[PDB]
């Protein structure tokens, strides 16, 4: 009755980015789709990022970029977000926490995906 897929996709960014004076900027997209039985909503989100250099760092925020969007079942939300990285490699994994209308509570994760 719970089940919730995320799929993220980054792409490097020359035109906004400069790599020779140690900023990369990597730009990702979010797709969150219910695949759960009863409606799930997002109220907060962790993320784990690890960098090639062991160093990570955890940000807590709300839902999503300031909302809590109720996803219904086969409903989809998705939005545009913007990240920076001191190197032009790495690897981010992270999760995020959602609630059934029942109250049940449950994390939805996200797959580790590179930049390169």
């Amino acid at each position: 009755r719970y089940r919730v897929e995320v799929e993220v996709s980054p792409r490097f960014l020359a035109h906004q980015s400069t790599p020779d004076e140690g900023r990369y900027a990597f730009a990702y997209s979010i797709r969150i789709q219910n695949a759960g039985a009863v409606p799930a909503r997002l109220v907060a989100r962790h993320w784990q990022i690890t960098d090639g250099n062991g160093r990570t760092e955890q940000v807590d925020g709300e839902g999503v970029v300031g909302e809590q969007p109720w996803l219904r079942p086969g409903e989809a939300f998705h939005y545009t977000s913007g990240v920076l990285l001191e190197t032009e490699q790495g690897q981010m994994q992270g999760h995020y926490d959602m609630v059934a209308d029942d109250g049940t509570e449950f994390i939805a994760p996200i797959a580790a995906f590179v930049l390169s």
